[PDB]
């Protein structure tokens, strides 16, 4: 079926987790290393709360397809800009790059897609390892992402459970939280959806320890005192200061950026048209596969305008990747055009 289907491309689905960069620039300021990851984690659970269960189904995104946006920090005074373009099709491989120099933080990651049919349910998986640096800091997190598994695709409810098991490392520090995202029973239970478990811990002792739902309150204990406190709730006044997130003007995108490059198929989808939503998705695909063809035909050489992969490591790069810490007296505007991430700076060096 494909009356399952977002009208946004999964590139533009990628850049949800941060509409609340707000607290990474807390984390960067955060001066004990216990209390970074406890905020970092806390990012890390705010940017599930918004997903919608059921037909979700973000594009899946065409080679050469470049999603770029940006997120306005008020307190801080500052940006956060994300830039993502899809490498490879064959295999469904996405990189992503994240930059607030400002606020001395950063995100680079690479996503590879495979998902498993089991009939009436279907599981998209997400597997990949984002790294959370903070410049000033020279202190990186690791952290991978959950698996999306649907049910009531041919009958029953129509559902979207996140379930897996998370690790949060940073081996600066020695901390790490793991998070083990637990998927409802045959049974059920008004509370057995989206229930999530976890436990921060420093090398292998165990600190503290989390309980609560994803989309909901979660709560935390002290392994030392024994006593609970919220961790994390999506409050309707956090929900309310969500970063204000600026897209690339329609007549200023290239081609193939995602929305340009899939407005027919959206417009389809929003029209409430099946039919003509799926011929434009084919219209988009046969041309990709039309244009594979004529790749191999004189010479198959891809060039990722924005990524380029390492050999030695593997992993995917974003070719213009900034890491020095923001310097006052040198830094004066972080910027961004044509997918380039820049800054201006009064001493080049």
């Amino acid at each position: 079926p494909t009356f399952i289907l977002e009208p946004r491309s999964f590139l533009d689905k990628l850049s949800d987790y941060y509409y609340h960069a707000d607290f990474l620039s807390e984390a960067a300021l955060e001066e004990n290393p216990y209390f970074r990851l406890k905020k970092v984690v806390k990012w890390y659970l705010s940017g599930f709360y918004k997903k919608p269960k059921g037909l979700k189904k973000p594009y899946n995104p065409i080679l050469g397809e470049t999603f770029r946006c940006l997120w306005i920090h008020p307190r801080t005074n500052s940006k956060t800009f994300y830039i993502a373009e899809q490498v490879s099709h064959h295999p469904p491989i996405s990189a992503f790059y994240v930059s607030n120099r400002k606020d001395g933080f950063c995100l680079s990651g690479s996503i590879l897609a495979k998902s498993k049919f089991y009939g009436n349910s279907l599981s998209a998986i997400l597997e990949g390892e984002a790294r959370l640096t903070f410049l000033n800091r020279g202190e990186d997190y690791v952290m991978t992402m959950p698996y999306a598994h649907c049910k009531g695709i041919l009958y029953g409810t129509m559902t979207l459970e996140l379930g897996g098991t998370v690790n949060i490392t940073c081996q600066k520090t020695g901390y790490s939280a793991i998070l083990e995202f637990k998927l409802k029973p045959f049974l059920g239970s008004s509370d057995c959806v989206n229930q999530i478990s976890g436990k921060l811990k420093l090398g292998k002792e165990v600190l503290a320890t989390l309980e609560g739902h994803w989309d909901s309150e979660v709560f935390i204990t002290d392994k030392k005192t024994d006593n609970s406190e919220v961790f994390w709730n999506p409050t309707p006044d956090i929900k309310q200061w969500r970063l204000i997130r600026h897209t690339v003007k329609f007549e200023e995108q290239g081609d193939f950026e995602s929305e340009k490059l899939w407005q027919r198929v959206t417009r389809a989808i929003n029209a409430k048209d099946q039919t003509e939503a799926t011929q434009e998705k084919y219209v988009l695909e046969e041309a990709q596969r039309q244009a594979a063809r004529d790749r191999k035909t004189k010479n198959e050489e891809w060039s990722c305008k924005l990524f380029e992969l390492d050999p030695l490591t593997g992993e995917w790069h974003y070719k213009f990747a900034d890491t020095r810490p923001w310097d006052p007296l040198n830094d004066m505007i972080q910027f961004e055009k044509d997918g380039v991430i820049q800054t201006k700076v009064k001493h080049r060096t």
